């Protein structure tokens, strides 16, 4: 007997390597493909207008692939709680199919849906297709909590299955044939929203600088794997100054979203990797794997991005110090290293990870001494490839608050800068203001003469900020204050 199904896209944006969606629509007579808008999302969240635009260009994208089979996404407002029973009514739903989602929030809200579907006879297939391994697995072989080093972690996958293969695409006769009818008022009710109707500013003719959507992931992997990038990405990569500049190869935003499956990214590279050197090392897949540690560490801690309360986080009295993070987060520290970074970030919504070092190492222990929860939580807004697992993940890891075996030292906000781009370039780039300040200067611009000052337009303590912190005592002291967290333990 033929169901009527709803495939429910949270992430997993993408109809490649979609098994969910191969559940819905393989015996179905009728698929309608949702994304459900939480109207008031917004009003308790600050997320940006590049992480917005980049959903919702996934979402058109996801919409023009099902126009191409006579269909549309419906994007349904409400809270998936009061919509579900509707939809189910309403459209007489037999089942119910999404990819799982392992944060701890989502997990919850999922397995309330999966309740209710049960009591209204419907029934529920989920897939793991967000990443590569069943991170319960994992946890599992492990005696039930997360590995928390990474070493533990790829011992552990060292003795799991691979990673399953990408699922076979779904037939678009099949899901033309099965389609629900769309009404031709569609858009009363389930269009996708554009930018200005979210009260953003009116939108250029010209690309972004990371398009959303599952048809630019696939043409950036393409890209991404062409013999000719091989030696520049994964045989001998350099981060020099044009490795801080968006690349038209990159793909962890589409990751993200779900734009681009891990699981096609893994075994593509893969397979670059046997025509190139005719097995890998595991260092082959290290952006893929060190995301998948965060989501392992992640699953079953409804804490983990929070200090308090949270059983894998050192308690570290962190300051309060609201005018210094907001100075932080604006790009108005007065190292203009820092300060390029964050206003790449804020403008362009991704930044280098060795600037994401430079700049939370800034923020936290190196510097500022303020909670990296507040880190995370100005990535969460910024940030194109930021989700609850990887970015909090990350920034504990960073600060040394959690994943701790031995230390490591943070990059200097002026020395890394000027080693990265000696030319200064990057720092005309994003602070034009200080455009003329010789390279000498630029990454410590207070250290330029009056007369150097003078020509260069730009006087600092006016102009531009004097550096808000004297980083060789300050770093000095943030030093001795965490070797003795440390030791003190024993
Ligand atoms: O370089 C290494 N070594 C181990 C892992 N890794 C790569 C990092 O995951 C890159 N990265 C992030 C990725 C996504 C995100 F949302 C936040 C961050 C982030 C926050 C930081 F404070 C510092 C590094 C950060």
């Amino acid at each position: 007997d033929g169901a009527s199904s709803v495939h429910w896209f949270r992430k997993g944006l993408r109809l490649h390597d979609n098994p969910a969606l191969l559940a819905a629509v393989r015996g179905a007579r009728c698929v309608r493909c949702v994304y459900i808008l939480d109207p008031w999302f917004a009003a308790s969240s600050s997320v940006g207008i590049n992480r917005w635009r980049f959903l919702l260009q996934s979402l058109e994208d996801l919409d023009t692939s099902l126009r191409k089979l006579n269909s549309r996404l419906f994007v349904v407002r409400g809270q998936p709680a009061d919509v579900f029973p509707r939809l189910f009514k309403e459209w007489g739903v037999t089942r119910l199919t999404f990819e799982y989602d392992s944060e701890p929030f989502g997990k919850e809200r999922d397995a309330a849906i999966m309740k209710m579907a049960k009591e209204a006879g419907v029934e529920v297939v989920t897939e793991n297709s967000h990443t590569l391994y069943d991170l319960d697995r994992i946890i599992e072989l492990n005696g039930q909590k997360p590995p928390l080093t990474y070493k533990r972690f790829q011992a552990l996958i060292s003795r799991m299955e691979l990673p399953k293969k990408p699922a076979v695409a779904v037939s678009s006769q099949q899901m033309e044939s099965c389609r629900a009818e769309i009404q031709e008022n569609h858009d009363d009710t389930y269009g996708v929203p554009s930018l200005e109707e979210l009260g953003f500013p009116t939108e250029g003719l010209g690309p972004a600088v990371w398009q959303g959507g599952e048809t630019e992931a696939l043409a950036r992997l393409d890209k991404h794997l062409e013999r000719k990038a091989w030696v520049a990405n994964y045989e001998r990569p350099r981060m020099n100054a044009n490795s801080l500049l968006a690349s038209p190869t990159g793909l962890s935003p589409y990751l993200r979203f779900g734009c681009l499956s891990c699981r096609l990214f893994y075994y593509r590279l893969w397979d670059l990797y046997k025509k190139v050197k005719r097995t890998p090392p595991l260092s082959l897949f290290g952006q893929l794997l060190w995301r998948e540690f965060f989501y392992t560490a992640a699953t079953n801690n409804p804490r983990f991005d929070r200090m308090e309360g949270n059983p894998i986080c050192i308690q570290i009295p962190w300051d309060r110090n609201p005018e210094a993070l907001a100075k932080w987060a604006e790009g108005k520290t007065g190292f203009p290293w820092i300060d390029a970074i964050m206003t790449q970030l804020r403008q362009e919504g991704w930044i280098h990870h060795l600037a994401r070092h430079a700049v939370a190492c800034f923020l936290t222990r190196g510097d500022l001494w303020v909670s990296w929860e507040s880190g995370v939580r100005v990535f969460d807004e910024l940030l194109l490839d930021a989700d609850f697992s990887v970015n909090a993940g990350s920034w504990m890891w960073l600060s040394c608050s959690a994943f701790f075996q031995q230390f490591f030292h943070c990059y200097c906000p002026v020395g890394f800068g000027r080693r990265t781009d000696p030319s200064g370039d990057y720092i005309r780039r994003y602070l034009p203001k200080l455009k003329g300040f010789p390279s000498r200067y630029i990454y410590e611009p207070w250290n330029a003469p009056e007369s150097v000052q003078k020509a260069a337009k730009c006087i600092i303590g006016v102009d531009y900020p004097r550096p808000i912190v004297n980083h060789a005592e300050t770093s000095r002291l943030n030093i001795e204050r965490m070797k003795q967290i440390y030791q003190q333990l024993s």
